[PDB]
């Protein structure tokens, strides 16, 4: 039975086909400022929540390789979503990634900590890596290797621990961000094999991402 994490915006969910889906990958890709950071931090909060808020009651783990981890921005999310900040920030393990095989490496201490977690009230539900690709391609068909090896340790990760894997960039679902007007940003889902290629358009708030 496939758990879905509401994004916070109804447009997008229902794109996704209602939230982003556990042991699977989603992949979300743009340029800097485009919302995949955004959504990143709004899943780490969302997760945590009941199934009938869009949440699995889980816990996060929030992979960071290009120092875009916000504490405060957690903080607002959840004030404004009327949850504890103090409680979810405590929910979401922070790892920094200093390289590619640093990288890899926090794949088995994120293992260790979703096997000490599975038997609580609070187990993962979630992992985030943003940014994917980023050590790969400023330390490198090889690093291509390395990549798609990393890609697997995700999957694997994804269906032993039944929880939502979610990337960002510039697998399973492939998301392109863009900017839009105003400070609205649009999605576009690419080559899903079971969902339809629309788009959706969603705003970035003080509650993170919603309608």
């Amino acid at each position: 039975t496939i758990g879905r994490i509401s994004t916070g915006s109804k447009s997008l969910d229902k794109l996704l086909g209602g939230g982003i889906e556990t042991q699977a990958i989603t992949e979300v890709f743009g340029e800097f400022g485009s919302g995949k950071t955004q959504l990143a931090h709004t899943l780490a909060v969302m997760v945590q929540l009941p199934p009938e808020e869009g949440g699995l009651n889980g816990s996060a783990m929030y992979i960071d390789t290009e120092n875009t981890f916000r504490p405060e921005r957690i903080r607002e999310i959840a004030q404004n979503r009327g949850l504890d900040p103090d409680e979810v920030l405590k929910h979401i393990a922070y790892a920094r990634a200093f390289n590619s095989n640093h990288q890899m490496q926090l794949l088995y201490q994120a293992s260790a900590m979703m096997v000490e977690s599975l038997n609580t009230d609070r187990p993962y539900k979630l992992l985030i890596v943003d940014s994917l690709t980023s050590h790969f391609r400023s330390e490198y068909a090889e690093r291509q290797q390395k990549l798609a090896r990393f890609l697997a340790m995700l999957h694997r990760l994804a269906n032993e621990f039944d929880i939502a894997v979610f990337v960002t960039n510039q697998a399973t679902l492939r998301v392109y961000l863009r900017k839009g007007k105003g400070g609205k940003r649009i999605a576009r889902l690419i080559d899903a094999p079971h969902l339809p290629e629309g788009e959706a358009v969603f705003s970035i708030t003080e509650k993170g991402i919603e309608d």
